Order: C-alpha cells, then structure tokens, then sequence
C-alpha cells in the first residue's frame, strides 16, 4: 500500500488527534499542554485552545453538538465549545493522569480513563460524575464506548483489556463482563469495530490482539506480530478488512484483517508513533508522531 499524506503540522511531540465527523477540520493535542484545530483540506490553523498545564493525551468531539472534550496530565477532563469558542466547564475526579476522554454516541456521557486506575463516566449536562468503574489494578491506559451496545472496553498496565456492562447505568450500573487475559505486558490501547463484533488491543508485549465477542462470551482470534518496540495505538479499518497499528518503533503497520498478516510497513526516520485515528465514513487517517501530525489517505500500490 501507498500513504498519499493530504496534510502535516509540523509541532512539538502531539499525543491525540480527533476527526470532525463532517467538517475538514482536525483537533490535535499536545505535550506542550495545547491543542490546535486544523482545516486539513486549506492547511490553515482556525484556532487554538489553551486551559491545560502539561501533556493533553485525551482529544475528542462529540458527533452532533458543538463540543470537544480533552483531559491532561493536569488531571482535568474539560468541556468546550467550538462554536463560541469556550471553555465551559472543568469535570474534576481523577487523581492522577487522563489518558483518553470520548463521548458517547447518543446518551449524554463522557467517558475518561486514567493512571488513578479508574474510569469515570460523566453527564455533561448535569456535570455530574455518574459512575467510577473500579478494578483494573494499574495506570488504565484506553477506554470505549461500544458503537451500538451497553458496553465499554478498557486497556491497563496490569496486563489486561475490560469489558464493562454498564446496562444498569443506561437503566450495578457498571459491572465487569470479561477481564481479557492474553498479553504478558501492559496494554496500552483498545477498539471496537464500529460494525462487526470485534476488540483489538496493544502494547507493550509489541502485539496487536484481534479478539471476537458474543452477548456471551469471547476469545482471542489470533495476534500481530512484527513489532520491535511498544505498540502505542491499534485501530481498525471500518470498511476494509484492515487493522492498523502505530508504535514507537516509528513506524505504522498495516494487517490483513483476516490473516493477520503484514500488508504494508510505513516508517519516520526519527519520529515514534503516538497514537492514530480514522475518519468515520471517509477513506481518511490522521497521526501523532514526536514532530508533530499527519493526515493521509491509504491506497493500493501502484494505483
């Protein structure tokens, strides 16, 4: 495969990058404690936010109101406006660094996960923390809502991936389904596919995890392997039967969704990779990297 790069930032090291579902426009993230809003298909800087005192690892938008939710190293999850431009509110709980903070799909919740060990979910309307999911016994380095099921998924330092049944808080209102037992070292991302009842997870075992689910049970269906440093981030193609994977290696790597086999090998020469993420309906992804992020589109070699 070919990576045909349809934007850069160049930029200290930046750890998350999100998608608007339907403007050309991405957040970034940054260890400087920033985060920058990008017209991708103009190359222009629309804005910039500040209200974080070290790295901001955490970066989404929600897919119909005008917000975006962001959580720092400060330990702090904040609620923004895109469209005035403000700041609206801080959701104070965590005790120690927030690793991912996302939206979910159709009831008013965010969800963040962080090195206290926890993750909390949160009512953005009331502002209130509405449930504090508790177990995992180090740093929880990734958590997701499920795109059509009362469930999350969570990655941790303590070698395992999560999956929560939070029915009873949509309606004990979290309880703890599966505790995913596979890697040997700490695991530092999880995904859902957005249409297909499969779990990928990463990390630092340098292993991608593709695992299978029913409302009953589940089981690892095979492993990535190829690696040759911590994998940061894992995702999957939504329309392709394609896995990626970003790791500080420097390099992204593209899977055979079927197989698990290598497809294509993406290097930096002297840029790890931090995190990755793809648009929701276009053929489009984005990556953070220690000199800043890109945008890209994948094609077939030689097309």
């Amino acid at each position: 495969m070919e990576m045909l790069t349809k934007f850069e930032s160049r930029s200290s090291r930046a750890a998350g990058v999100a998608f608007h579902p339907t403007q050309p426009w991405i957040l970034t993230s940054l260890h400087n404690g920033r985060i920058q809003l990008w017209d991708y298909r103009m190359g222009t800087l629309l804005d910039r936010f500040d209200g974080h005192d070290g790295p901001v690892r955490g970066i989404a938008f929600h897919p119909t109101q005008p917000l975006f939710v962001s959580g720092g190293d400060d330990y702090k999850v904040n609620v923004w406006n895109y469209k005035s431009r403000k700041l609206l509110f801080s959701l104070c709980g965590h005790m120690d660094y927030v690793r991912v903070c996302t939206f979910h799909h159709e009831y008013p919740w965010i969800l963040s996960c962080s090195d206290d060990q926890t993750i909390r979910i949160w009512n953005w309307q009331s502002r209130n923390c509405i449930a504090i999911l508790t177990g995992h016994s180090h740093y929880v380095m990734c958590a997701a809502f499920h795109p059509s099921e009362d469930l999350i998924v969570s990655a941790s330092l303590d070698q395992t991936v999560r999956v929560w049944d939070i029915s009873g808080l949509r309606m004990t209102d979290a309880i703890v389904k599966f505790v995913l037992e596979g890697h040997d070292r700490g695991v530092n991302w999880c995904a859902f596919h957005p249409t297909l009842p499969l779990i990928l997870s990463a990390g630092d075992d340098r292993l991608v995890k593709l695992w299978r689910m029913t409302a009953s049970k589940a089981w690892e269906v095979d492993t990535c392997r190829g690696h040759f440093n911590n994998v940061s981030c894992c995702l999957f193609h939504p329309h392709q039967e394609l896995i990626l994977s970003a790791s500080e290696d420097k390099t992204i790597r593209v899977w055979d969704l079927n197989r698990r086999t290598a497809v294509q090998t993406f290097r930096r020469d002297n840029d790890r990779f931090w995190f990755i993420t793809v648009h929701p309906k276009l053929n489009l992804f984005a990556a953070a990297h220690d000199s800043g992020v890109m945008v890209f589109k994948l094609e077939s070699a030689w097309s």
